[PDB]
């Protein structure tokens, strides 16, 4: 089998992606936020604190005849923004793009943090990561890919990432059409539960390539690229007048700029993020205070190849026994 959905940016600045996802009988669509940095499919629901729910749409498992209550089973996860979400759990029917699991674990949230009711535009989460960060207790849950994947045509699935435009999320299959050249792999190490790699460097602009090793996860649920302070340094010494702002929270830089490319290294091919990729625009609205798209990763404690790196490439999630990542420019 495979499935094809595609990915919509929820705003103008690209700030998250959501993807339709049918759940239960008869279908309920929900909009959900594919995250390949968890393991937990969470939704808004007829169970969510009333106050908490401020136009999202909502699952209600007792109008799907093949809901069932995963007794005794709870949930309760915590995200590296400090969000965060609560609840109980339904198995029921799952499908995204035409792929169907049946038994799917949805954790139906009974709270949820401000961050997520204040965003009417995610529905809840769709984790991508590995089952093992997967947060039902007493009894850990799979995630869609994980119950998908022996069904699937190949053991994959796909990344493919609009700017200010519309992508797909594929199962299953690999698109040749959808990229250009050849498809780099790169090593993966799933020993903290993501998809971790190790890029072999950057270049800033039209500079010269340096060779680092740079782990970091990439992760479709994180808006921006977070990259250890010297890459991001070097980065925005280029810009005139970016500086890092305590206030703020990150390197801003002047909207009159124009913002050089950021190219990364997957083995020895390179993946060029354009310099309109990494403008967030204004710091609120009005300022001519830009925000930038490349941030240090300086006490997260990982780099993270967030939405700003992935969408500039067709990026390849293959969970085959020893899962690999594969990176082509399009």
């Amino acid at each position: 089998s495979t499935g094809s959905a595609t990915t919509t940016p929820i705003d103008s600045l690209d700030d998250a992606y959501i993807t339709p996802v049918q759940i239960g009988t008869p279908a309920q669509t929900l909009n959900l936020d594919f995250d390949t940095g968890s393991s937990d499919l969470w939704v808004f629901s007829s169970e969510t604190t009333a106050s908490e729910v401020d136009g999202q749409t909502i699952y209600t498992p007792s109008k799907s005849t093949t809901a069932k209550l995963l007794s005794g089973a709870t949930w309760s996860i915590s995200y590296g923004d400090g969000s965060s979400s609560s609840g109980d759990v339904y198995t029921d029917t799952v499908s995204v793009g035409g792929l169907t699991v049946t038994g799917q674990a949805v954790e139906s949230a009974k709270k949820v943090s401000s961050s997520f009711t204040e965003d009417s535009t995610i529905d809840g989460l769709l984790g991508l990561a590995f089952s093992t960060l997967n947060t039902v207790s007493p009894t850990q849950q799979k995630t869609f890919f994980d119950n998908a994947k022996a069904s699937l045509d190949s053991p994959v699935f796909t990344a493919d990432l609009g700017y200010h435009a519309p992508g797909t999320y594929n199962f299953g299959f690999i698109d040749t059409t959808a990229y250009t050249g050849s498809i780099t792999y790169t090593a993966v190490s799933t020993k903290q539960g993501f998809w971790e790699w190790t890029s072999t460097g950057y270049a800033v602009g039209s500079g010269t390539f340096k060779s680092t090793s740079i782990d970091g996860i990439a992760d479709t649920g994180t808006t921006l690229l977070y990259l250890p302070a010297t890459v991001v340094s070097a980065y925005w010494a280029q810009v005139s007048g970016a500086k890092s702002s305590s206030s703020v929270g990150g390197y801003v830089f002047p909207c009159s700029a124009t913002l050089p490319s950021f190219t990364f290294g997957v083995g020895s091919a390179r993946i060029v993020i354009p310099g309109d990729y990494i403008d967030f625009g204004p710091i609120s609205t009005g300022s001519s205070s830009c925000f930038g798209g490349i941030q240090s990763s300086a006490g997260i404690g990982i780099n993270i190849f967030g939405d700003v790196a992935l969408k500039a490439a067709f990026v390849v999630f293959n969970g085959a026994t020893t899962p690999t990542l594969g990176f082509a420019s399009k």
